C-alpha cells in the first residue's frame, strides 16, 4: 500500500491505495465519486472519463501507480454541481444530450478536456476529440453531444452570454411540443443520479454481492454443483442454486400464444436439469463484495455432460433435429398471413416479379451501462427488487410463481438505468437477485460485467427470410409472398409475438391486396431472444424495403417513385386488413423527392474511381402499443404545497418517462395554468404506481400519455369552482374532497390478429416514416462510410423535441450499426463493443436530418404518436440500399462487414 497526496476536484486528498488498483474503484468506492460511471471496464467506451494532469484518460484502465504524488484529478462533480453548473453541463441540458444519461459525465469530463486544449473547436474537432478518447453513447446519436460542446465553447469564449445556456419559455407557456428540458436532465449531467451499480456502493455493510456460476458450454444435461472449495475462499457466505429456490424456478412466458406448442414455462432460474446456452446461470455466490464473489464463483465445479448445439435457426429447426426442450418440437409456433386472393396464380398472370432472401442476425443492444440489479427483504416482510425492468408489473408476474412469491409479496421497482433498447422487455437478472434475498434473509446486489452483458442478455433475434412481389408493369404491387424463421435461442418468452410481428411488418407501407405468408419460431441454443426496438419490423423491413428496390431496378423504375405510386392512401390496407388511421407516407415522399434528387446529383458528381457514392430509400412503419386493446392508468394528486404529482409505471429507459409526463400533463392541466416545474413524476414502482404497463411497442406516449391527459382532465374536474376558477389544495380539504384523481385510457378500436389468417386490428396508432441515406463505398476496401441520413417522420404531434429530435438521432445510429458492423454471432469475439461492431462516433455522420410531416392521430393524445421504435424500422434497408445504388452490389445478409462488400464486388 501507499500513501497518495493529491488533489481531486479541487480538494487535497490524503489517499490509501494499492498502486496496482483502477483508478475508478478508488474514485468511485473509496472516494465515494459515483458521478465517475463505470460500464465496459475496458478502456471502449469512456463512461469513467477523468482528468489526470490535464489529459483525459479512462479511469477504469488507470492504475493508482500511473498517478503521481501531488496530481489534479477533475471528475464530474469537480466540474460542477446542481445549482452550480459548468457551461457545458448547462449546454447538455439545452440541448438534450442526456437521454438514459449514462454516458454524460464522460462525455461532459472529455469535453473539458478539450476545450481546456483547443477553446474554439470546429465540429469536426469535437468529433476527432471524442473519437480519439473513446467517449461511446448508444441514446443520442452523438449530433446533440456536439451541439453541446459548441454552444458551450461560445460562451466560455465570451461569444455569447451564459444566460442563453438557460431554457428561455416559449410563454404561451406551451411546453408541449418544445425544447423544454427534461427533469432528470441536471441530475444526469452532474453525476448525481445513482444507476444500479452506484446504489450498490451506498447500500448497508452486510449487504452480500453476487456473482454468477455460468455455463462455459452451450448444451448440456447437468449432473452436479460442487461449492466446496467456494464455500473457503474470502469473504464467502453461501453458494445458492435451484435447490434454494421456493417456487417453479421457471420464468412464464405469461402471454404465450395457444398455438405454441410450448407452455411457456421453458426457461429456468436456476438451471436444474440443463444449460440451455452459453452463460447460463447455474448457481450465485455470495460474498462480502463483488470481487470476492467473482473470485469463488470461479472455483464452484458443475458436472454436466455436453450435447450436441444448435447455433442456428435453419440447424435446430431441421426435421431430424433433437428437441432442445424435450416433449416440445423445436419448431414451436407458426403464424400464417392470409390476406385476399391465393397468391399462385398472381404471381403467374404478374408482369414482374422478384423474390430474395434476405437475413438479419443477433444484434446486440450494447446499453453503455452493463445489466444490474439488488434486492432485499422489506421490514413488511414483502421481497424488494430493484432493476432495469422496463416493465414492472409484468415482470412481476413473469417471475412471482417461479420464486414462490404471490403478486403482493414481491415489489419491483425500476431504478435510474443506463440505457436498454429493449433487452429488459426481458427478466435479467431480478429472478436471481430475489431467490438470493429470500435464501439470505439479506440484501443482495448483482452487477454483470460487459462480457455478461453481451454473453447473457437476450438479443435481437436473427430471421432468415425470403419475399417475393408480384406487381403489373407500371409498379402497381399485385402480390407478396413471404416466409421466415426466427431463431429465439432456447427461451420462449415472447418469441410467438416477435414471429406474428412478421405477418404485420413484412411489406408494410404499401397497398398489397393478395398475401400469403408464413413466420415459423424456432428454439435453438444461441442467445435467447429479448426485444431490441423496432421488435420484427428491423428483420420484416430490411426484407420488404430492399426488395422494393429490386422490383424498382427490375421495372427500370426510380425506387421513390416505386413507393410513391404504391405507399398508404385512403382505401387501402395494410397488410393485416386493417385500414391506416392517417396518410402521410405521399406527403413525405414528395417532400424528400428534391432532397432525393440533390442527392443523386451530389453522390454522382463526388463520386471518384476508388470511393463510390450512392442514395439509398426506404419507408419505415410500426405500431405505438402492444397488441389489442391496451390500456394505461394514471394518477394525478394535488399535493399539499400546490405541485402535482402524476403517478404512472412510465418505465424509463432513457428515452425520456419523465418529460413525457411533464410534457403531457402540462398540456392536459393548461385550463388550470400549472407551471411545468410544479408537475412530479413517479419511478416505476409495482405497489405504489399503476400499472402504466412496458415501456415496449413505442406504446407509452401514446397509452400512458392518453392516462394521464384523462387523470389530469379529471384532476382538472375535481378543482373546478361553481362559477369559473379552481379550489385550491387547503379549499378542497377543508371540504373533505379528494385530491388524488385516476385517469384510465384504453385502445377499445384494436383487435388481436387472427391465428389461421393473421388478420386484425392490432394498433390504433402507428407511426409512418421514409428514410434516405447517403454513403460512400471504398471499393477497394469494401468498407462502407454513411455521410448522411435523413429521416422523414410523422409523430402526430411533438411531446417534447429535445426528446424527440433524440430518439430519431439515437435509433439511425442503431441502424448505421446493424446495417454495417454490429452482430452477436461469435460467443467470445462479439462480447465487447469494439469486438461486437458498437459505432463510436466517426461511424455516425455529423448530418443526421429530421423533417417532421406531422399528421394528428385520432387516437393519440393532442394528435400524438409514439417515436421510440420507428428510426430503427428501417435504416439499414435505406442504407443497403444506398451501397447498391453506389456500386452495383447488393448485401442480403447483414452486417456489410467490408470484406463482404469486397467479394460482391469482386465477383
Ligand atoms: S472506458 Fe472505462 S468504463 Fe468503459
Ligand atoms: S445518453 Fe449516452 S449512453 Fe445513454
Ligand atoms: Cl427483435
Ligand atoms: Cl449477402
Ligand atoms: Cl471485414
Ligand atoms: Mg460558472
Ligand atoms: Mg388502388
Ligand atoms: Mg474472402
Amino acid at each position: 500500500m501507499i500513501q497518495k497526496v493529491i488533489t481531486v476536484n479541487g480538494i487535497e486528498q490524503n489517499l490509501f491505495v494499492d498502486a496496482e488498483a483502477l483508478l475508478s474503484d478508488v474514485l468511485r468506492q473509496q472516494l465515494g465519486l459515483t458521478g465517475v460511471k463505470v460500464g465496459c471496464e475496458q478502456g471502449q467506451c469512456g463512461a469513467c472519463s477523468v482528468i489526470l494532469d490535464g489529459k483525459v484518460v479512462r479511469a477504469c484502465v488507470t492504475k493508482m501507480k500511473r498517478v503521481a504524488d501531488g496530481a489534479q484529478i477533475t471528475t464530474i462533480e469537480g466540474v460542477g454541481q446542481p445549482e452550480n453548473l459548468h457551461p457545458l453541463q448547462k449546454a447538455w441540458v439545452l440541448h438534450g444530450g442526456a437521454q438514459c444519461g449514462f454516458c454524460s459525465p464522460g462525455f461532459i469530463v472529455s469535453a473539458k478536456g478539450l476545450l481546456d486544449t483547443n477553446a474554439d473547436p470546429s465540429r469536426e474537432d469535437v468529433r476527432d476529440w471524442f473519437q480519439k478518447h473513446r467517449n461511446a453513447c448508444r441514446c443520442t446519436g452523438y449530433k446533440p453531444l456536439v451541439d453541446a460542446v459548441m454552444d458551450a465553447a461560445a460562451v466560455i469564449n465570451g461569444k455569447k452570454p451564459e444566460t442563453d445556456l438557460e431554457f428561455k419559455m416559449p410563454a404561451d407557456g406551451r411546453i408541449w411540443g418544445s425544447k423544454y428540458p427534461r427533469p432528470t436532465a441536471v441530475a444526469k449531467v452532474t453525476g448525481t443520479l445513482d444507476y444500479g451499480a452506484d446504489l450498490g456502493l451506498k447500500m448497508p455493510a452486510g449487504t452480500l454481492h453476487l456473482a454468477m456460476v455460468q455455463a462455459k458450454v452451450s448444451h448440456a444435461n447437468i449432473k452436479g454443483i460442487d461449492t466446496s472449495e467456494a464455500l473457503t475462499m474470502p469473504g464467502v457466505h453461501s453458494v445458492i442454486t435451484h435447490k434454494d429456490v421456493k417456487g417453479k424456478n421457471r420464468i412464464t412466458g405469461l402471454i404465450t400464444f395457444p398455438t405454441n406448442k410450448g407452455d411457456g414455462w421453458d426457461r429456468p432460474i436456476l438451471c436444474d436439469e440443463k444449460v440451455f446456452q452459453y452463460g447460463d446461470c447455474i448457481a450465485l455466490v455470495c460474498a462480502d463484495s463483488e470481487a470476492n464473489a467473482r473470485a469463488a464463483a470461479e472455483k464452484v465445479k458443475v458436472d454436466l455432460e455436453e450435447l450436441p448445439a444448435y447455433m442456428s435457426g435453419p440447424a435446430a429447426a431441421a426435421e431430424d433435429a433433437i428437441e432442445i426442450h424435450p416433449g416440445t418440437p423445436n419448431v414451436y409456433f407458426e403464424q400464417p398471413i392470409v390476406k385476399g386472393e391465393d397468391t399462385g396464380p398472381i404471381f403467374a398472370s404478374a408482369d414482374v416479379t422478384v423474390e430474395g432472401d434476405f437475413y438479419v442476425g443477433r444484434q446486440p443492444h450494447m446499453p453503455i451501462e452493463p445489466d444490474v440489479a439488488f434486492a432485499y427483504m422489506g421490514d413488511d416482510g414483502k421481497c424488494y427488487i430493484h432493476s432495469k425492468s422496463i416493465g414492472v408489473h409484468l415482470h412481476l408476474y413473469m417471475i412471482a410463481p417461479g420464486v414462490g412469491l404471490e403478486p403482493d409479496q414481491l415489489v419491483l421497482v425500476a431504478n435510474p438505468m443506463g440505457g436498454t433498447f429493449g433487452y429488459k422487455f426481458s427478466p435479467t437478472s431480478e429472478a436471481l437477485v430475489a431467490v438470493a434475498a429470500m435464501a439470505t434473509g439479506r440484501p443482495v446486489h448483482l452487477r454483470y460485467n460487459y462480457q455478461q452483458q453481451q454473453q447473457y442478455t437476450g438479443k435481437r433475434s436473427p430471421w432468415e427470410m425470403n419475399v417475393k412481389f408480384a406487381a403489373k408493369k407500371d409498379g402497381t404491387l399485385l402480390a407478396m409472398e413471404s416466409d421466415w424463421l426466427v431463431d429465439h435461442g432456447p427461451y420462449s418468452e415472447f418469441g410467438d409475438l416477435l414471429t406474428l410481428r412478421g405477418a404485420q411488418f413484412i411489406g408494410a407501407g404499401y397497398n398489397i391486396p393478395n398475401i400469403r405468408g408464413l413466420g415459423r419460431t424456432v428454439a435453438t441454443n444461441h442467445v435467447w431472444g429479448s426485444a431490441f426496438r423496432g421488435y420484427g419490423a428491423p428483420q420484416s423491413m430490411f426484407a420488404s424495403e430492399c426488395l422494393m428496390d429490386m422490383l424498382a431496378e427490375k421495372l427500370g423504375m426510380d425506387p421513390l417513385e416505386l413507393r410513391y405510386k404504391n405507399a398508404y392512401r385512403p382505401g387501402d390496407t395494410n397488410p393485416t386488413g386493417q385500414e391506416p388511421e392517417v396518410f402521410s407516407l405521399p406527403d413525405m415522399i414528395d417532400q424528400l423527392r428534391p432532397k432525393y434528387q440533390a442527392a443523386l446529383e451530389k453522390a454522382q458528381k463526388e463520386s471518384t474511381a476508388t470511393h463510390k457514392k450512392g442514395v439509398g430509400i426506404s419507408i419505415g412503419v410500426y405500431g405505438s402499443g402492444l397488441d389489442g386493446p391496451d390500456a394505461s392508468e394514471a394518477w394525478a394528486e394535488l399535493n399539499a404545497d400546490g405541485t402535482i404529482t402524476v403517478h404512472t409505471a412510465w418505465e424509463d429507459h432513457g428515452q425520456g418517462a419523465d418529460i413525457g409526463c411533464v410534457g403531457t400533463a402540462h398540456e392536459a392541466l393548461r385550463p388550470m395554468g400549472v407551471a411545468p416545474e410544479k408537475i412530479k413524476f413517479t419511478w416505476p414502482n409495482t405497489a405504489t404506481t399503476p400499472n402504466s404497463g412496458p415501456s415496449g411497442g413505442s406504446r407509452q406516449q401514446v397509452m400512458t400519455g392518453n392516462a394521464i391527459r384523462v387523470a389530469c382532465e379529471n384532476l382538472l374536474k375535481a378543482c373546478e369552482k361553481p362559477g369559473g376558477g379552481y379550489y385550491t389544495y387547503d379549499e378542497l380539504k377543508a371540504a373533505d374532497k379528494p385530491t388524488k384523481i385516476t385517469g384510465n385510457w384504453t385502445a377499445s378500436g384494436a383487435t388481436h390478429c387472427d391465428a389461421v389468417t393473421g388478420l386484425g386490428k392490432p394498433f390504433v396508432v402507428y407511426m409512418y416514416g421514409v428514410f434516405m441515406a447517403e454513403v460512400t463505398v471504398d471499393v477497394a476496401t469494401g468498407q462502407t462510410t454513411v455521410d448522411g441520413m435523413t429521416l422523414m417522420a410523422d409523430l402526430g404531434s411533438l411531446c417534447n423535441q429535445l426528446a424527440t429530435d433524440g430518439q430519431i438521432y439515437g435509433g439511425l445510429a442503431q441502424g448505421i450499426g446493424l446495417a454495417l458492423s454490429e452482430d452477436f454471432e461469435d460467443i467470445k469475439k462479439h462480447a465487447t463493443l469494439v469486438g461486437a461492431g458498437f459505432p463510436f462516433i466517426k461511424q455516425i455522420p455529423d448530418k443526421l436530418d429530421i423533417v417532421y410531416v406531422n399528421h394528428p392521430r385520432p387516437d393519440g393524445p393532442f394528435g400524438a404518436s409514439g417515436v421510440g421504435e420507428l428510426p430503427l424500422t428501417s435504416p439499414h434497408a435505406a442504407i443497403i440500399n444506398a451501397i447498391k445504388s453506389a456500386t452495383g452490389v447488393r448485401i442480403y445478409r447483414l452486417p456489410a462487414y467490408p470484406e463482404k462488400v469486397l467479394e460482391a464486388l469482386k465477383a
